[PDB]
RNA sequence: GGGGGUGAAACGGUCUCGACGGGGGUCGCCGAGGGCGUGGCUGCGCGCCGAGGUGCGGGUGGCCUCGUAAAAACCCGCAACGGCAUAACUGCCAACACCAACUACGCUCUCGCGGCUUAAUGACCGCGACCUCGCCCGGUAGCCCUGCCGGGGGCUCACCGGAAGCGGGGACACAAACCCGGCUAGCCCGGGGCCACGCCCUCUAACCCCGGGCGAAGCUUGAAGGGGGCUCGCUCCUGGCCGCCCGUCCGCGGGCCAAGCCAGGAGGACACGCGAAACGCGGACUACGCGCGUAGAGGCCCGCCGUAGGGACCUUCGGACGGGGGUUCGACUCCCCCCACCUCCACCA
């Protein structure tokens, strides 16, 4: 059911800032939301790649049958404007202020989007 | 096994606006702290010979080059030893109050009685002793009742002296290196005019004060006034000299005048500008004889739309609905149709 979001973020790790970004899914990953296959623990933004990236996210597909149970962990790029990014990139790197997926959602224009908050231990 | 039914949180949401790259471009948010250089100015650069050296420099211009000249440099040093020698250049052993910052059988000489009572001495803390020693007294020197006087006022542990009054003891732990008391609260040698919009000898206040002296020395009888003195002219100011001269530097030119002086007025005493004041017509830029334009590692500021000569964002695209083509304002669910998927469909039976 669609209100899947990491509910640790008020009793485990605090959040000091929040940003918005997308990630390249596929529909079987989205179609997970109706059942509930998702938590965001162990998943954080990273850099080592030239683009900013997001990895380790257990979306864990559910369609109807078997259709396309792809690995959900995979690296997907984070577009995340230079006005934000060149005021935050070390937070992504140095992990005491990890930009982490709190929730994934579909936005104003059909795109899979991720809410990124400043966590640690996440 | 396919179709219809299903392939976002249904059906109905297909660039991740972006990070990061690149087409059309901005020069901005973000890297780039605005940036970046083709300049300007020295009233053209130079002078009658001059400046100047090859890794980075000391020395050298008497060696020796570049300057319309007639052909191409050196001695020494940075450059010595990582932990180590002299080479690191004659390395280099450490600091507070003993009689007391901190700690005692203590400390300038013999003892005692309780405290202390857990625990040892009854020297500890409170208390009593032939005496150190204070209170304060017998003294050299050096010092603020320094008037006359009552009286060396008296002293300092450097060097010494009693018992005529004790604080308390074998520590009971730094100011008589200047002070108490009365009669005229004074007298004598003597310097010398400040004071009031500058005063004084002078005068109503006899004419002088009283700063200092007397144990270790020197500047003030005056309010109403002037003739004269002081610092000049009692005091000030009138004309003759005062004051003033265009980047380095030059031709044809050169004046009117306080103060201070030579002298004369006016207010009772500086009354403060009574007025009386001041450059023109021109010019080279190594001085006109002479040439090179580098005597040369310049002195001080700006200039340009414009960053090419540091990056990469605005717009926009490499990159997501399990594929792969057409196609709607709205797609994988309109038309397809492979694979999947729930139900229906195609041997035989």
């Amino acid at each position: 059911a669609p209100v899947l979001e990491n509910r640790r973020a008020r009793h485990d790790y605090e959040i000091l800032e929040t940003y918005e970004a997308g990630i390249a899914l596929k529909g079987t990953e989205v179609k997970s939301l109706r059942a509930g296959k998702v938590d965001f623990t162990g998943s954080f933004a990273r850099f080592e790649d030239g683009e900013l990236y997001l990895e380790n996210l257990y979306i864990a597909p559910y369609e109807k049958g078997s259709y396309a149970n792809v690995d959900p962990r995979r690296k997907r790029k984070l577009l995340l404007h230079k006005h934000e990014l060149r005021r935050l990139l070390g937070k992504v790197e140095q992990k005491g202020l990890t930009l982490v997926p709190l929730k994934i959602y579909f936005n104003e224009r059909g795109y899979a989007k991720v809410l990124l908050g400043l966590a640690r231990g996440k």
